[PDB]
């Protein structure tokens, strides 16, 4: 009907939306924004096995992994100007809706 | 119906939609902005059999890995500017909906 | 209808959409943004086996992956002017809706 004026600014946003789905229909394993995930899992299997036999020491030390995420200014200065004069609906006037506009912007 | 104006200023977005869907539809293992996964999962399976004869020392020490992930600035310095004169319906307006706009920038 | 404007402005976006999908229809391991992904998976299998024999020492010690990701700077200084006069949806008006804009930009 009437006139619309949408204005939309998103930065770092996620969304996730699931309209009018049926069966097992998934949204899974997402990242967005300035997000992190980790996962750490090593496995360690190793095996030693003796039989019938002499064996020495054992020195079983692994490294453990290292892992490193830095992230180091965020600034939004961020401006949004929505100037309108007018949204309206005149209906059914008879002798008329008239507009008069007058601007002396002087400097 | 009536005028429409739509501005979209989007940056560092992630959307992710599933509409009208039927079975087993999925939407997984998505990165957006500025994220960051690691995943982590090295696997040791190294073995040492000895059988029916003599193994020294054994020093197992695997090295770890290193990951190192660095951002160093984000800025957002966005302007939008939307000036609109008028979204105006006029209807059904006998003897007239007239506009006068008169503007007098002196500088 | 009535008249449109649209200004979109997108930068690092990311959209995954599944619109009326059948079955088994999927959007997978998808990376936007400035995104980063570090999977580290190394395998280790290395055996070492003696039967009826001697063996000396073992040293293993196997060197671990470095992986590196940098960057420096994103800056975002944007502008979007939009400047519209009208969107007026003028029906039904005998005796007419005119318009008159006068402007006097003097400097």
């Amino acid at each position: 009907g009437g006139g619309k004026v949408q204005i939309i600014n998103k930065k770092l946003d996620l969304s996730n939306v699931q309209s009018k789905c049926g069966s097992k229909d998934n949204i899974k394993h997402v990242l967005g924004g300035g997000s992190v995930q980790i996962v750490y899992k090593p496995v360690d299997l190793s095996k030693v096995t003796s039989k019938c036999g002499s064996l020495g020491n054992i020195h079983h030390k692994p490294g453990g992994g290292q892992v490193e995420v830095k992230s180091e200014k965020l600034d939004f200065k961020d401006r949004v100007q929505s100037k309108i004069g007018s949204l309206d609906n005149i209906t059914h006037v008879p002798g008329g809706g008239n507009k008069k506009i007058e601007t002396h912007k002087l400097t």
